């Protein structure tokens, strides 16, 4: 009986541990996706600001 | 005996998950911390290009 009970609880533990983990991984990928967009925007604003700095140096 | 076999497997499993889990979060936290210094810098390259622009605008 003690063994049976322990199997039950571990199985529930392993599920819970997987759920909790996949939840956090996703939300970290979230952050990562968002940062990727932001880096992408500020890299174009640099590309732009830069290009127009050049047309500016011309006249 | 089957139950013992199974409890061992489950206990070793639970440990593996937590470990794989800890490891994937670390790697993600490292990509984040990385993508915050890429954004940190591009986001300054702008505010100087923004200044260089302004002195250049009034010739
Ligand atoms: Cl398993
Ligand atoms: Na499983």
């Amino acid at each position: 009986a003690t063994c049976n009970h322990t199997v039950m609880a571990l199985m529930a533990s392993l599920d819970a541990e997987k759920a909790q983990g996949q939840k956090k991984v996703e939300e970290l990928e979230g952050e990562i996706t968002t940062l990727n967009h932001k880096l992408q925007d500020a890299s174009a604003e640099v590309e732009r600001l830069r290009r127009e700095n050049q047309v500016l140096s011309v006249r």
